[PDB]
């Protein structure tokens, strides 16, 4: 897999985020995650901590698996980073996400992201409190 520059746009909520990828605007989905809606419960946290991640980042960079790189909504389906750390394991360790849509080609971080829900879960983390 291949790290690919992107700029932020903007942070939209939970799992979503619109970022400037080969010079146009895309609203990405992070891959392998699922989120609480914003008015659930640790909602408006998981936006929060997606969005301050987006934005205090230097430098975020996209990341497709070897599937599908858009989804049905014409979403970008990506591994998001920032700052080299990845946006989508980070929701995880912390119990703002699931692991969850896991189709089979763009599972590459799969089991990275399991054993960070194993630990968020062990930790009583958040969605495990
Ligand atoms: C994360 C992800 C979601 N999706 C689709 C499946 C779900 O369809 P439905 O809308 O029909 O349920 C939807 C969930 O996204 P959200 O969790 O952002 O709603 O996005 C993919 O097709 N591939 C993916 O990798
Ligand atoms: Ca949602």
């Amino acid at each position: 897999l291949h790290k690919e520059p992107a700029t932020l746009i903007k942070a939209i909520d939970e799992d979503t985020v619109k970022l400037m990828y080969k010079g146009q605007p895309m609203t990405f989905r992070l891959l392998l995650v699922d989120t609480p809606e914003f008015n659930e419960k640790y909602g408006p946290e998981a936006s929060a901590f997606t969005k301050k991640m987006v934005e205090n980042a230097k430098k975020i960079e996209v990341e497709f698996d070897k599937g599908q790189r858009t989804d049905k909504y014409g979403r970008g389906l990506a591994y998001i980073y920032a700052d080299g750390k990845m946006v989508n394991e980070a929701l995880v360790r912390q119990g703002l996400a699931k692991v969850a849509y896991v189709y089979k080609g763009n599972n590459t971080h799969e089991q990275l992201l399991r054993k960070a829900e194993a630990q968020a879960k062990k930790e009583k983390l958040n969605i495990w409190s």
